[PDB]
């Protein structure tokens, strides 16, 4: 067997290619930064379908967190979790992101600070005539039961920002 063997398969995917997905996904709270309105919603342009994030990130201290939910029937199963973020590449952007994400039940914090990046220095992809700053985070986590539902963290590090962020390709798989 090849060392590059996947030693995982995909369990659960969301991409987002439908707005109803959306209304599956709500926004599990916030600290030193804020949701717009609406918190969340749909954007059909943005991956071919994302969860758009209205945020306001003061960019003032080096933990500003909005963070949205979801639940999934089989994330006891799980042990690696992948998902993209986007942020529009406007004029000035500059700042650092620390993404992560929380088991729930359990509270269960996983990947902090394990997929930090400068937003100046990320990766820029293009939709629709339109440039974003690209985020992958990927995060390992062990079985743990219980869990029902999984947090995703986005974590503003002195990034001001006020506008739309997404996320895609939210990702969860299993060791075989
Ligand atoms: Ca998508």
């Amino acid at each position: 067997m090849a060392s590059n063997e996947a030693r995982y398969v995909l369990a659960e995917e969301v991409d987002f290619s439908s707005p109803e997905e959306v209304k599956n996904w709500w926004n599990s709270g916030t600290w030193q930064a804020e949701f717009g309105s609406p918190d969340i919603e749909w954007n059909g342009e943005v991956g071919n379908g994302a969860l758009q994030l209205n945020v306001k990130l003061p960019g003032k201290s080096d933990w500003e967190e909005v963070r949205v939910a979801r639940k999934f029937e089989r994330l006891s199963e799980c042990e690696i979790l992948e998902y993209d973020i986007y942020i529009p590449n406007v004029e000035g952007l500059k700042g650092r992101l620390r993404p992560y994400a929380v088991l729930n039940p359990g509270w269960v914090k996983i990947g902090l600070d394990m997929n930090n990046a400068n937003v100046e220095s990320a990766e820029i992809i293009t939709f629709g005539g339109k440039e974003y700053r690209r985020f992958h985070v990927r995060i390992e986590f062990d079985r743990t039961a219980g869990v029902k539902e999984l947090h995703i963290g986005v974590v503003g590090d002195h990034l001001r920002y006020d506008g739309p962020i997404f996320i895609d390709n939210v990702r969860l798989y299993k060791r075989t």
